[PDB]
């Protein structure tokens, strides 16, 4: 809901070779995880895909918003809070 | 939404090493794969989580319902409807 959705980041450019403990692992330092999501529309070759982070605490959003361009898997990922084009 | 989840399935008992790639390269021979989403609430130890498969068409729901119980990374998966618990 709204409130898991306060405590969540979207990750961009992540491929369909992505595993859960993988992206906890590159967020590990930004504060506890409660789920992570992986979302795929491309399983072969050229990659689409994306993921939602949902942290334990919402100030670990802010925290890992430092990520945004670091290598994950060799590709540099996108990461914005999950509700940015939402209305609050 | 409602269409996409008739043409989905949950697939229980996945682990947070799974890929979308591995998922859909399961579920192939099924039919065509839109989306694989993956839900892990453990990064490690034990796990707990999950995953959504949307297929392109609904008939390939009903051909994957021969999944359940088959080995998916070693361990039994659990295939039902998406939408099983909800009204429809």
């Amino acid at each position: 809901g709204m409130e898991a959705d306060a405590r969540s980041i979207y990750v961009g450019n992540v491929d369909y070779g992505a595993t859960a403990e993988e992206l906890e692992a590159h967020f590990h330092g930004c504060g506890s995880v409660n789920r992570v999501t992986i979302l795929c529309d491309k399983f072969s070759g050229h990659p689409k895909g994306f993921a939602y982070i949902e942290f334990s605490d919402k100030e670990s959003v802010r925290t890992s918003l430092a990520l945004d361009e670091s290598l994950f898997r060799g590709r540099q990922i996108k990461v914005i809070p999950k509700r940015t084009n939402r209305p609050g």
